[PDB]
């Protein structure tokens, strides 16, 4: 009912959210990641006379996300609901000046296509590292373990040890490789040292500390071929790029020990879908798991939710309500800062200025 | 089809080696601990002309351990399918000398009785402390980040990141406590040192040292109930005894945080079971985790594998491939020095010259 606003010229700004939807756990206030808490910044919003609209349909081109798209200055989106910004998307986006990821990973944005139109893109670098760090243990230990198929056996009222540690192995003196030395990469590794691993293992384009190296107890492999083939568990750590879309191909995966495990907590499509089922199917691979999907949601008939040995969820991990609490704040930051004219944090910009991110390069 | 052994005046020794069935699984001879492989000792022992008679039939009066118990010299259990060695079945074993655990926890021995008839008892002491300390840390971080519903959810082609994440956490900056700061609890404190927790705790009689407690982040609470209440993970980490059975009833559990974690890879008899599903099914407790039931095998309507929020298994975790192999050392050492009149390592001996290890009183 207030047609102006605090901003140049007083016109009221338009930010678009697309969110899961929580129905009936939106009951609770720190769950914060969904369309109908909306990061709790809509009165925050709607005070400066801006307007904040918010939906979970976000698919097809029927889609509320399509309707609204038109007259929005700001896109928040969230990788765990990913609105997939198309060249069509942005080009009908008329308004639209700013996309921010409530999360980390932007690659559901066409950032060659934004980095054209001259929009910035940014996300919440830092926010849910440590959170997936953890999990990345978690679905390391699950595969190598054996956990879920007990987990499973005893639910449904059966007890068989045998059917369970005759594929479960301790970690212990195995070989962990992380593809990714970045912020979960090494987070990895710090949550991996008192496992008296053989060696831990990494491949990034970029050296740390031989400082950091040592404290993370911690080898560089130049060659990813060399370090695949050393490794007990492979972990991917990298962002979906040009370079690390399909990495994770029937050539790559045979590159791996017999029986190695691969956990994947980055994004699905760096793992070719056909190629992990087989392998998996084969045991050339001991168990695959991870929360992240080539697409989101995963089809009904997505293979890695019925193939032997995994380790799969839908997309948790970056997510839980101990992760929502930062990227909320993170992206309420960045969206203050945006409307003061004022510079982001350098490492939360994946485009600025037509340029990508060297990390997405 | 020889008579005499290589024993004191010939005496042909019977050993008794009761494991459960690994059927097809036996084909991997890795697969030590099952009654097919029966530790690989057959030949070891039929070639000192003794006699070695194994058997999965544990269960009832009419059982293939009541009929082979009577004139058996030497008694191999292990943990994962233990037989139960009451005072009557110690006193129909006529010949019973030693009874060796295949494994580590020899509860399912009435060591009082063992003890009264000069039985020697003993157990591959440190031969899975660190399996089980991987395997705890896993039960820690499936709980807190709710991964079982999700793995659930996706393979029966489901998608609902809420549905999950509505009771999904982080594990930083909690607070942990090991009741029991023995090889397990010490192991498990070494693998959480890096998850960046408020504070790491122990309850045990023993102090470690304050070097000790340093290299583990640690500190020590003198009171139980004080540390329970500090905590949003407890994990059980003490022998089956007089003092710790049924030591988590209603009154302990409720002295726990709200929505806090107890997780039970120790023995299932250490947490009362109507206590732990009503705990579960009210949310005191975030959920219940553990490979270890008050009974071996669990019956099919023990409520452990149906309440909500459980992570439970059978009992594996001390029972991986690579823990099989080292008690299975163990325990052909232990009978290799038996016969020879040599002492074992002082800490595989629970009952010795009628008295009980420190850590069962
Ligand atoms: N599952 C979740 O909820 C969740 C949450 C957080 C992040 N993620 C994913 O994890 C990714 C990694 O996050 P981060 O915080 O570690 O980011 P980061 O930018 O700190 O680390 C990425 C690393 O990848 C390296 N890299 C990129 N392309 C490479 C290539 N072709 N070869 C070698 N190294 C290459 C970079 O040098 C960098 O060190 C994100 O981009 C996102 O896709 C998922
Ligand atoms: N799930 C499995 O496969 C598996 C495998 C290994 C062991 N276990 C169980 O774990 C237990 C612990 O194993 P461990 O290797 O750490 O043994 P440990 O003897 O090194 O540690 C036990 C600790 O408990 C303490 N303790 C005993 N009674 C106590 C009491 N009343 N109050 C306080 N402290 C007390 C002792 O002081 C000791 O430090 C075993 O006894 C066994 O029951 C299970």
């Amino acid at each position: 009912a207030f047609s102006y606003s605090s901003a140049a010229g007083g016109e009221s700004k338009k930010i678009l959210g697309v969110f899961f939807a929580a129905h009936e756990y939106a009951k609770n206030p720190e769950f914060l990641g969904c369309v109908e808490n909306a990061l709790g910044i809509r009165e925050w919003l709607e005070s400066k006379g801006h307007k904040y609209v918010v939906t979970s349909d976000k698919d097809g081109p029927d889609s509320e996300l399509d309707k609204e798209l038109a007259d929005a200055h700001i896109l928040i989106t969230t990788p765990f609901h990913p609105a997939y910004m198309t060249k069509e998307r942005l080009a009908k986006a008329k308004n639209l000046e700013l996309l921010v990821t409530a999360g980390v990973g932007s690659d559901h944005i066409d950032l060659h296509a934004a980095a054209e139109k001259g929009l910035t893109v940014s996300e919440v670098t830092g926010s849910n590292v440590t959170s997936v760090a953890e999990d990345e243990v978690l679905r390391i230990l699950v595969l190598v373990r054996n956990f879920a198929p007990g987990w499973k056996q005893v639910s449904e009222g059966g007890w068989n040890v045998a059917a369970v540690v005759h594929h479960a192995y301790d970690l212990i003196d195995r070989t962990v490789g992380t593809v990714g030395g970045g912020r979960i990469g090494q987070e990895l590794m710090k949550r991996l040292k008192g496992f008296g691993l053989k060696e831990m293992l990494y491949y990034d384009r970029n050296s740390l500390g031989a400082e950091r190296e040592k404290e993370l107890g911690c080898k560089r492999e130049t060659d990813l071929d060399t370090m695949l083939s050393k490794c007990d568990v492979v972990v991917v750590n990298t962002p979906l790029t040009d370079q690390t879309r399909g990495l994770f191909n029937k050539e790559r995966i045979a590159k791996m020990k017999k029986g190695a495990y691969l956990v994947n907590n980055a994004r699905g499509a760096i793992a070719d879908t056909e190629a992990v089922k087989e392998a998996c199917e084969s045991g050339h691979l001991g168990g695959y798991g991870g929360d992240v999907w080539n697409a989101q949601p995963a089809g009904k008939d997505h293979p890695w939710r019925y193939m032997p040995n995994h380790a799969m969820t839908p997309h948790i991990s970056g997510t839980t309500l101990d992760a929502q609490k930062r990227f909320a704040a993170g992206t309420k930051d960045m969206i203050d800062r945006w409307l003061k004219h004022e510079a982001f944090p350098e490492q939360n910009y994946i485009v600025r200025e037509g340029k990508l991110a060297s990390q997405y390069l």
